[PDB]
């Protein structure tokens, strides 16, 4: 867990129970493919950790930029990203990393 990093940036993730929107900071780094999640900052602990082998993920059409990861034991995360540009960067990278 500790390569090189990829790409990192920040998205709106969605909650899974209430469905709230947060800001999280994302890290995506390779061999293993994982994607974690802090807060905004990235000064603390991470929040969770995605692991991205076999994963599926998807630009889900309109909340705008939207797209979703869904692990290969299904377990899905709901993403929005600032601008249709980051969306795009962040689905070839993620879909690349997952290979
Ligand atoms: O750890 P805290 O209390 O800050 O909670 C996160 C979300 O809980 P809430 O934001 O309080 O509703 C949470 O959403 P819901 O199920 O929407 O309540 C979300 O599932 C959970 O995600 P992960 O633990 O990363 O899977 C918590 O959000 P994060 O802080 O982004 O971790």
């Amino acid at each position: 867990f500790t390569g090189v990093i990829i790409k990192q940036g920040c998205l709106l993730k969605q909650g899974h129970r209430r469905k709230n929107w947060k800001v999280r900071k994302f890290i995506l780094r390779e061999d293993p493919a994982y994607l974690h999640y802090y807060d905004p900052a990235g000064a603390e602990d991470p929040l969770g950790a995605i692991h991205l082998r076999g994963c599926v993920v998807t630009s889900v059409e309109s909340e705008e930029n939207l797209f979703e990861i869904i692990t290969a034991d299904e377990v899905h995360y709901f993403l929005q990203a600032a601008t249709p540009k980051e969306r795009t960067e962040w689905i070839k990278a993620i879909q690349m990393a997952s290979r």
